[PDB]
């Protein structure tokens, strides 16, 4: 039996948490991705979305056309490897979509203009039973992050939740290695040197909600407030208040960096950190925290599954030497790529204890 | 008294408009910006906005803000060295706006989504007497290139025209001088390698009308049709039907360059040519047509305020020796700024033709 | 039955090329790579630069380090899936080079130092019998154009040859095409929007054989001249003095395209030419010209291994209606992957051409 | 009189140094550069490097060039502004240089290749009664830093210095208002978001002494050592083994910022350091130190002579509330233009101690 999914909003977002979705082999065997909302059903051009990437490379699956019903102008269904996903337009109130009438049960909520818990409620009522937020959330939604806090999700409980951002994802990771070897955190402060993203402009035009931002992105670092850090505080409580930190948007198309700053809540050392990041990333992180000590740059980690990769060399030579509690940790994240396949495994999840909960 | 002027929509044309007329010393003597409209009316912004810039460096004037009267909640008037400027609230529609209440005879329309004859006219309801679309226009306004046709503009018929396209403005001048030293164009064809713009993307977006144009910016060659050489014969009537060409928008946020290549109407050199335009430069083009024979590079050109700079040297160690019909000329501009002094250039002659007129 | 073969320049091209033999999966098979010339000696180093690409992803093989005998400090051999290459030093004079000692017969030279015949000849005085220079070469040296006129080689008389550039062996295939086709070529100027390469300066910097080319290249459109116009009369000497051109190195990694303007020895049309280049794309020209009819950019040729992929719409959408004579074709190339897989296609050529008609 | 100064090594560091020397309007009256040595003789390229700049815009200066005297070839003289400036040959050895024949008493060393203490020796047998070392130094030569330590210049006893780096010059204010403050530095950790240098590369190319740095430039964000941090040890003692960082190379031409992390010596407010570091910028730092407090990015700190301008906004945006010890301050530099400002202020600034010590 397989999952009724359905993806509200089908731009950048959507397209790589599918995309994640189908490198996993999902695609008809565990996942059924019934629909695919969006203010546009032009599925031809979906098709040459999903084709091709600028950063990503050519998909690795072919994608044809067509349509639902012979009376169809233009195609208005995707297809992959045989499964068919039906183009259905957007909607103003969540509330509207024939999520019930398709059989959807799981919807990845990644329009950005539902991140509200009570809003993105109204899938339920359009039908659904289980929402996933793909970025942060206000109002209440439980936030879970793979490999961190997943475990805490309730199927009676949550119904609409968050998977967090893909910050969070990369630094959370990391923080939670080490306050559950001990090392602890008594208060840290992060930067990501941040590749620019869609939000941002090519020239410099108008944003109010944020001037910098506003800037031409491919020509300039633009400084930035972020709330990664403070979220790191809801998936691991006894961080709240000790964390936080900014964003330094720079020149780059995708993959973005952690900078961790912190002091440990015992003293420990450099080394004794990174065994223990390494040894997590065979263990109990792996497939979500994974390291390299090799020379790599961020075209190297173009396409890594995993939600955070530490930067071993990188840690280990810039750090005061014999050091105990003043530390700084530096872990890799392709932004677009991690978080996609977290999304992924997430609904996966939850479909799994919703399951084993009706037994 | 001064020309009361409006600009409508002050983005990176109507802010290097507005960086001529006081560059220029004619803000206050021959020109009078009465207001000008954005999205918000928020001072502060705007300031912001003028005086810094990531490609033409910082507003060397100073500004600052104040309120028209204390019952308004934010700064919403501009003040450059004493003079004022009113920040009024976009209208989706021109007809709306307040030009009449100001005093506005003219209104520079740069908002980019007012380019039909039709729509433009909303700003003489609304109480302005001529408006100059800062684009390629349709409906039947009357388009003019200073230094090719400006003297085609009637007083009394053309109400709401025209200033062509940056890339025309470029085109047109070399054409223009082809024709009248008797070259002459019997074909031709041009490839502007053009920077990106307001209107792409940072990271592959969605763009329905224009697939190639919703990649990524910054990191792409992208190919795009052009009508920028056809209207040139809607300048230079003799070349109507003999020119087109396509365009390469590449990752640089300003300057561009024309790449014409066409055979001549009689047998010629690129010396004869080279001589030419350098001359015409010199001559009844200077202003609009400038050139150079130095190693130069497109951030060279940044705030050159001609029309179209003859490259010289590219172009004379470019071309098929002994050849006398088959040519190519390289010239480039800076598709803000000298676009920019054009628009100016422009009002101000029809300011001075619209008095003679009335006399 | 394994050939012999040794790369001399282990830089971008000379791994490009190791990386196109093995992609074709020629690495033992057909073609044996004995041993790699480069800078150092630290086999470290080299596979790490194998193992990662900013453009062109991570290596399909898996590498690894031996020694070649105990006798040496650090490593200095590849296993490159098994096989076994060995890290000679470099000479600052080819002659100076062991290649008889491993007795290495076809030598790839991509050093980019040594173009004359003369110098790049070394190689046989130094044990080598037949030379491939990977790049235009001079001292009249045999120039070979896989898909055009590779044909032309002369087993004992050609010692020392050339595989032209990424540019002739884009543009190439189309006159190729024109020509033999029948449409002809009177005379035709090329442009390409070129990506920086290895030779330009990251800031501007200095560059006494070229000012130009010493500027910011990531930020600068920087104009050039180019041989491979007139290098194309050498492969086809039906064009002779009838073809030159330019380039304009942009801000982009990798990826160029070609803009040829030419007017055909007869009257045609665009449609007539456009599906003559389609068929001679599935026929007598597979492999070395390829086509596209979709909305693609720069950053969907990134690996591509066709010489030449001519762009479709780009070229009916950009030409002037009804016209027989002057008319545009767009061309794009992966300028380093193409050039790589050429070499290799070459390399094999000038065996076949051996053993199957001399031994 | 006037201060006869040379520059070894006109590179582009050189060519800065000078640039400012001129917009500080030294040239001639306060300091004339008698001569500027470098490998290349061709004054008329230095004529074209000096007046165009891809990042500084161009000179505000007219540049031509002539002959010293008609016996001589070529033309070795640049004229700037009414200025005479003689090119020199390069030398193996300082000593070498004509120096003392032309009165060259302070010799800006920016060749690079003369960091040794020993090594810029030579320049004093040479004639030359100081040296400057635009870069760090080794060999026990004495490092100051603008408004930080210079005052720590010895006139008899410091004849060959160091300006340190330009890192270092934008740390170093900053920790330096943080000790004379009286908050004094427990521990602090450095993050340098850095534009990419001369010494990167366009692509993938070979860096044996650093892996990483070898990478594609304009594409990758780059990590990286730097001794910044470790050699504000030298200019404030007090820090030594108490500071140290990284960097972290990006995707712009000019212009990086410093990330600095640290534990203060007594409790605070973010708010406490902020108005100090204000205060200071305003009074004893001024020149050197100078803060901002609207929405800027890296574009808007071009050509600011200031060593280090402290972002308020980002910084107090981006801090723990109510934290007392763990801070976080941002701070930008231009990276070329700043330090090329110090280096002429230290000349300027040892030139006046050495006169007043034998007067
Ligand atoms: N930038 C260039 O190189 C260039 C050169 C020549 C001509 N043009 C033309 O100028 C126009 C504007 O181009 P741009 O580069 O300045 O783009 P831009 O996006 O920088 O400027 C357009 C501005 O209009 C504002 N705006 C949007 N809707 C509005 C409304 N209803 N009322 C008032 N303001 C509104 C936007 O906030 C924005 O600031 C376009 O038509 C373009 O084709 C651009
Ligand atoms: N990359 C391209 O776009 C391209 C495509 C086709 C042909 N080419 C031609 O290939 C040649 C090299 O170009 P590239 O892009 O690979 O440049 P590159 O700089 O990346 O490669 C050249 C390599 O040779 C090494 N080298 C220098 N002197 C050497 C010596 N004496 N012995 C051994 N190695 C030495 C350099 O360290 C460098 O790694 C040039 O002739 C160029 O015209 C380049
Ligand atoms: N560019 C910056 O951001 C910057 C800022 C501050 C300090 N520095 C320091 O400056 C030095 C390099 O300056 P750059 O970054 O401007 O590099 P650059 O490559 O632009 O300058 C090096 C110049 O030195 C010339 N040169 C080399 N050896 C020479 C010799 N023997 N005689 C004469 N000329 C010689 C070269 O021709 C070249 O023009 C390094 O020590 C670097 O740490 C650089
Ligand atoms: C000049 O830059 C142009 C008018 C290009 C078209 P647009 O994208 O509208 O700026
Ligand atoms: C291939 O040969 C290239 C690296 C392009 C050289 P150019 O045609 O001069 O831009
Ligand atoms: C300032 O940018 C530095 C710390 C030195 C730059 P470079 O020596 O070119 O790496």
């Amino acid at each position: 039996m397989p999952i009724k999914v359905g993806i509200n909003g089908f731009g950048r977002i959507g397209r790589m948490v599918f995309q994640a979705l189908c490198e996993d082999g999902l695609l008809g065997t565990e996942i059924d991705v019934v629909a695919v909302v969006d203010m546009n059903t032009d599925a031809e051009y979906f098709a040459y979305q999903m084709r091709y990437d600028t950063v990503h490379g050519k998909f690795k699956y072919e994608v044809t056309t067509t349509k639902s019903s012979p009376s169809v102008a233009k195609d208005d269904t995707l297809v992959v490897n045989g499964h068919r996903i039906l183009c259905v337009k957007a909607q103003r109130n969540p509330a509207d979509l024939p999520w019930g009438k398709l059989g959807v049960e799981y919807v990845i909520e990644s329009t950005g203009l539902f991140t509200a818990k009570a809003a993105a409620e109204g899938h339920l009522r359009g039908g659904a039973r289980k929402v996933v937020i793909s970025a942060p959330a206000s109002g209440g939604a439980k936030t879970l992050v793979m490999g961190v806090n997943h475990h805490e999700y309730n199927p009676s409980e949550h119904h609409v939740v968050s998977n967090a951002s893909c910050t969070t994802n990369c630094l959370a990771p990391i923080v939670h290695v080490l306050v559950k070897e001990g090392f602890g955190v008594q208060t840290g402060l992060m930067t990501t040197i941040h590749s620019y993203t869609a939000t941002q402009k090519t020239v410099d035009g108008v944003s109010v909600k944020d001037w910098r931002g506003g800037r031409a992105a491919a020509v300039n670092i633009i400084p930035s407030t972020t709330g990664a850090a403070k979220a790191v505080g809801m998936v691991i409580p006894s961080t709240q208040g000790k964390l936080t930190g900014m964003s330094f948007r720079v020149p780059t198309p995708d993959v973005s960096v952690v900078d961790l700053t912190f002091t440990a809540a015992r003293d420990t050392s450099i080394q004794e950190i990174d065994a223990a990041l390494k040894r997590a990333s065979k263990t109990y992180m792996k497939g979500i925290l994974g390291y390299t000590d090799e020379e790599l740059v961020s075209a190297d980690f173009i396409n890594d599954n995993r939600s955070s990769i530490y930067d071993s060399k990188a840690t280990l030579q810039n750090n005061l030497p014999k050091e105990r509690r003043f530390f700084k940790i530096v872990s890799w994240y392709d932004n677009e790529w991690g978080y996609s396949h977290r999304v992924v495994d997430l609904v996966r999840h939850m479909a799994s204890k919703d399951r084993s909960a009706r037994l």
